[PDB]
């Protein structure tokens, strides 16, 4: 699919390299394509990136929540396996680069639903474990907040050793935070 | 002082136009220095930039060191330093080029490695919180090297990622995650 074959270059470049290495000139180049082609705006193209990667990842969590009875069991796993996937983590870098150039307006409304929807995970896991009586959160969307960005942070800011041990540090840290919880 | 010099001009050409836009050309003339000179005393513009970051290690850690005098107890000085690392980052001109730097060499272990000697600086900070905090009863931790770096990651993260709202609920959440962690202790 020539379409979803830029969606697939880029995705790369966006990776390996920055936001701002990445160059709709490259993306062409290695896609036998042409300017004429393209996703008109760079921006558009990234943020479309965004929401496959985001959706790939939310889908697998459920695919592989379901060996998690409680919720307590569902944070450390979601966690952990954040640490593993191959889905939107491994695009942060790209992410914090990019938003480091949110002033037009209709990126921080354009991406409102991409912020949700990446801590709509702790949300669930949150709320069910107040209706399943594990914890007591009054606070959920905040603590829900501080969990996706404490977790982003430990995977993102690691990316350099031992991937046992980030799993390692990343498990002390839900032992942590759980326990901090009531 | 002409590495000084040259360490100075280049923080701010950095800044004014960050990282990769910046040539040792300009950083040469600029300071009224040589090619040689910087070849000399650093090398590579990487490795320019990791001394400037290196520097940026010691004041802020001259800093933190008047300011937490304001934190009589562990636990307060906890609280403080995430404040003040969510706060003092909001308005730091430097921050851009790093950003630039980090995604550019996170994949070459060569830069890599100072990279850690530097966050592992960073870290100390919460070490030594952490440590004073046992000899003090404010809580119990045996594996401290870790929740070390556990707490400079999760800051960080808020601090990095939060990015994206009015200052006073980034604070507000910071000083929350501050709350909770320091619960989930002993």
């Amino acid at each position: 699919n020539l379409k979803d074959k830029i969606l697939g270059v880029a995705k790369e470049l966006f990776i390996k390299n920055g936001y701002n290495a990445t160059t709709t000139g490259e993306i062409v180049k290695l896609s036998e394509s042409s300017k004429g082609n393209l996703f008109k705006t760079k921006e558009n193209l990234f943020l479309e990136i965004l929401n496959i990667e985001e959706s790939k990842w939310q889908e697998q969590w459920k695919k592989e929540q379901i060996k998690a009875k409680t919720n307590r069991e569902k944070f450390y796993l979601y966690n952990e396996l954040s640490l593993t996937t191959e889905y939107y983590y491994p695009l942060q870098n790209a992410i914090i680069e990019f938003y480091t150039e949110y002033k037009t307006n209709s990126i921080n409304e354009k991406m409102n639903k991409l912020e949700n929807k990446y801590i709509d995970a702790y949300h669930v896991i949150f709320k069910e474990g107040n209706l399943n009586g594990e914890w007591s959160i009054n606070d959920v969307n905040a603590v829900s907040k501080i969990a996706a960005n404490a977790v982003n942070g430990i995977v993102t800011f690691t990316h350099e050793q031992n991937i046992n041990e980030r799993i390692k540090l990343m498990n002390k840290f839900s032992q942590i935070f759980l326990n901090g919880l009531s």
